[PDB]
């Protein structure tokens, strides 16, 4: 079960799990067009995430998205070596961990995604995401090129970070459109909540963006529980059919 | 036997073979400090590589490199997949095929290339030097930050190709000055023949360089019979070992 439940093809939201519970209600909630995310910096080492996110999996028919946790790029090559026992069908990495996770998950079936990020110039992004080049000069190339990159790694998809607000909104529809012409995947990340979701969303549809994962996670997470609101999922699949006719 | 045979543990020559018999005369004329390159685009799959690349390795004690071929970035993936089976010591890749290979190499013993190119403007280098990013617009970023991501996909080195011999010095210079400050090794590509080896070597080594491949092709090769010459890799360890008394 590697493949991703896209709503009619095209939407599949990626929220954040609290527990096994709360994934049951999210995947519930979402009618299973949905990815939940599990965190590798929330675990000591690989055998204890492995052996938890296959209770996540069980729960959600293997709905999985590892991810590696409070954006810290030093957690790449642990989600690479879960991602090769858990076979989730969704992955997070940075730029230089993209051909690790696909060579190690070894299928070309599991989303492997690719961190790149806005530089405050249309159709520039910035790449250098990874453990130490993150702490580098900033690598600043054409986003068609960056996707060329990513693609030549077996990546399947940009995860275009941060998003910001309205500043970042014309770097965001020029990465988009780039996705759109290299038939290339699309994940918009960060600051997404409730009132902004439609507004962004359209803007990846608008450029014919074929798939697209929104990750949704801080706006819609109950901070006293550290659960994602079920109620605040359905929302969204509403929303999400709405946009789609 | 996955260790290259550094001669002071500094510089190990990287040189093409034309047969079998051609790469152990190649050996011995180097003391075993040499890696000799065998050329993937020559053969018609990945299976026939692999059982010619093996006799290659029995009569160099597995002081093989598995190259490209004709600067054609498509041929990544076979590299990869060769390397996966050869298990050599060396392995020449372009950017975004440095992390495949380290992936499916499955040891951090196996020396994995990177290939960025010159630009024309000190301190900055092209990165995308792979399938699809070879034909998207360049790719240019600083050198210090390309090796940082070279190191966080697993590689070993730059290769620091076309040099064109002592055309490119400045930039150069500068390669093996960011390469000496992140620890990193370096194997200059292109150009390099008898009369400029010297001084090409003198610039890595007083950038104080940890460790040199240099590639040195067509010009010890006899275009009579394909072979690289056994007395010009004798002169060329000669050279070396005058270089660093
Ligand atoms: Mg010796
Ligand atoms: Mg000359």
């Amino acid at each position: 079960s590697l493949k991703a439940n896209f709503y009619k093809n095209r939407v599949c939201l990626n929220v954040l799990a609290g527990s096994v519970d709360n994934a049951a209600d999210i995947y519930d909630a979402a009618e299973g067009h949905v990815l939940v995310g599990v965190l590798s910096k929330n675990y000591p080492d690989v055998d204890t995430a492995v052996e938890d996110m296959k209770k996540y999996s069980e729960v959600t028919n293997n709905a999985v998205s590892v991810g590696l946790g409070a954006g810290d790029p030093n957690q790449s090559m642990m989600v690479s070596l879960i991602s090769q026992h858990v076979q989730p069908q969704h992955i997070n990495q940075v730029f230089t961990g993209v051909a690790t996770s696909r060579a190690l998950a070894g299928q070309d079936k599991s989303i492997v995604n690719g961190l790149i990020s806005p530089t405050g110039t249309v159709g520039m992004v910035k790449i250098s995401t990874g453990p130490l080049s993150s702490r580098s000069e900033d690598a600043i190339v054409p986003v068609e090129t960056a996707i060329a990159m990513l693609k030549d790694m077996g990546g399947s998809s940009v995860k275009y970070f941060p998003m910001g607000g309205l500043e970042t909104r014309e770097e965001f529809a020029c990465v988009a459109k780039a996705c759109a012409d290299k038939d290339f995947w699309l994940e918009p990340t960060g600051g997404i909540d409730l009132e902004n979701y439609e507004e962004i969303m359209q803007i990846a549809l608008d450029a014919g963006v074929s798939k697209i994962i929104p990750h949704i996670y801080s706006s819609i997470i109950d901070k006293a529980t550290g659960n994602t609101r079920p109620e605040d999922v359905k929302t969204l699949l509403d929303m999400t059919k709405k946009l789609l006719l």
